[PDB]
């Protein structure tokens, strides 16, 4: 079997690419243009990536990563589309010269050109630019552009159908991911994160999309943030609001990943989560990449916590492997051409 | 032992009391009067409680709720302040008379008169009269007194500053709540409910605020929201932040009532929280009212989650008694008078 983690960003990355955004942020500012693309060198791109993540995979036993563009470094509220398209391109564009360069190891998966004023026309231009064009196989979708208020319709509404409708031409799940928070009372990777993995959830479970877009699959990060810890409760509101059961009404299209940054998590998640609907990810080099005090290892090498759990071969090929495949066919097929057969 | 419920709101109330408040926003928008408030009696306030609350104190062997106004309709976002502060004592009034009609079973913490657009003005004179005029012993805290987009300074800010001044001399906790949402794209009790507790806790966490304040207690209901669940990742963004240890900081002051719906989450809770900092507690009639089609009880009948647990008959003792009657010391008072001791 694979050890493939479905979860992890470009996150170490080269001096000019940070440069550019900053100044093309400031020539929106200064109502200018913005100045040229700087033209990064392949072997810098090859230095971040040896230095950091190919470094840690190998460490930690891991064949390939789902890799995209650093979540926190999306900002979509900065600026309108103007800003977001030419940015989101060169962060997927610097993801696809990454899988050029490693593509044994990593699979394509963009951001979109979301913006709060805008509604999907782009980010469907872009994802068809990088699903059919630079072989991409899936997307991160922002609930939120504005950066920390939840001031974008549910999932469940048509604000986002012509999206699903590509999403569902391609054949690519979608990743629900929001990015920076310019709510000044919202911590990142601590809490907006967390918060928006179970409002999406809950946002669902207010409605039935999949009624509507039968093979969408989401995949919703965080161990599907405060989701499982709290099954019981989403259990009753689904009777509550008088809903279908939850295996019934998302559990074939919502999927959570395992970056749970602890075993006793891990432990809940497989205890309460039907093994199909768990993705093995662990997003290293992100929001925590210390040593864990209480355990002398990193407390984002998540495959420890999934290789202590009792479990058979059956489901230990599904979540490293199996799930991901079924979920991802654009990879599954890619890796069947290359005689990896399941 | 003795079995306190920390986590309680009326939900089931007399009628005139929502037909008036609909009056309430009718006459407020229609720039009209308030109309007068419906004299009610004991009874209609017996049989509510009796017929609801009582019943299930009964029958799941619980001796006493800390009983608060319902939490769903605090809505400090309608309006202002001429109409929060009458809401805000129209239900503390209302506690203050279950607990005379029931003082062996219902102890009074008080809703705050909390406005977007005020400071914590009245909300410091509606905790003297709840304290002292009706003798309560704690009270709930908005973070969010905008009620669905996190637009209100952090539990870090010196705005808050005054009244935890007031609460340290009282002597009185603060639940940490929010309420109903207008925010379409976001549940009240199953999303911003869990989402405020976890952006809470984050703030605390960033911050130092129980170097100002160290006898300054806090209760985060939910279980913590997604916090013990994503216990690990919160020891690690410490580190991140170069930052004391979460016991250091935090959990001399910061406390969980133990509110998850079903076994496994409550499993968890125990398993990576102090039991020195985990509180019983219930909200029985509150968010999901139904029975658990898996196990034949409640999904809200916290207590037999608290009973299958192994653990000792002191770490049993703390959760039901021994930890809220040490989180309000005014309870505490009042039962030693009554001769009992722990
Ligand atoms: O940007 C960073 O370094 C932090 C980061 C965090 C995450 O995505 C996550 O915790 O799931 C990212 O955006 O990649
Ligand atoms: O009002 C209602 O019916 C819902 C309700 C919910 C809560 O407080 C909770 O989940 O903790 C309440 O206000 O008691
Ligand atoms: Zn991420
Ligand atoms: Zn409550």
């Amino acid at each position: 079997m694979m050890i493939i983690d479905c979860h992890g960003h470009y996150t170490v990355l080269p001096k000019a690419h940070d440069e550019w955004r900053e100044q093309q942020k400031a020539a929106f500012k200064a109502g200018q243009p913005a100045p040229p693309y700087p033209e990064i060198s392949d072997d810098e791109i090859r230095e971040t990536i040896e230095a950091n993540q190919l470094r840690l995979i190998k460490e930690r036993g891991a064949d390939m990563t789902i890799f995209s563009p650093r979540a926190s470094a999306m900002a979509p509220h900065v600026g309108d589309q103007s800003v977001a398209v030419p940015w989101a391109q060169a962060c997927n564009n610097l993801i696809a010269r990454v899988v050029d360069l490693f593509p044994e190891t990593f699979a394509g998966v963009c951001m979109l050109p979301q913006s709060p004023e805008a509604d999907m026309t782009s980010s469907i231009a872009e994802l068809e630019r990088c699903v059919n064009e630079l072989g991409f196989i899936g997307c991160n979708l922002n609930p939120d552009p504005g950066g920390g208020h939840f001031k974008h319709p549910p999932l469940t509404d048509r604000f986002w159908y012509p999206f699903y409708e590509k999403m569902v031409e391609l054949d690519v799940p979608a990743m629900i991911h929001v990015s920076g928070s310019c709510n000044p009372a919202m911590h990142a990777t601590g809490a907006y994160y967390l918060a928006a993995d179970t409002i999406a959830f809950m946002q669902l479970l207010q409605g039935n999309l999949f009624a509507d877009f039968p093979t969408l699959r989401f995949i919703i990060p965080h161990g599907g943030g405060a989701v499982p810890y709290h099954w019981g409760r989403f259990r009753g509101l689904a009777d509550m609001l008088k809903q279908p059961s939850l295996d019934t009404l998302l559990m074939n299209n919502v999927f959570f990943d395992t970056c749970v940054y602890h075993q006793p998590g891990i432990n809940l998640l497989a205890d309460v989560i039907d093994n199909k609907n768990i993705l093995f990810g662990s997003q290293m080099v992100g929001a925590v990449r210390g040593i864990d005090p209480t355990t002398g290892h990193y407390f984002d090498d998540t495959k420890r916590y999934i290789d202590a759990l009792d479990i058979s071969d059956q489901e230990r090929h599904a979540i490293f492997e199996g799930n991901t495949r079924r979920v991802f066919p654009r990879l599954d097929a890619k890796l069947k051409a290359r005689g990896l057969l399941e």
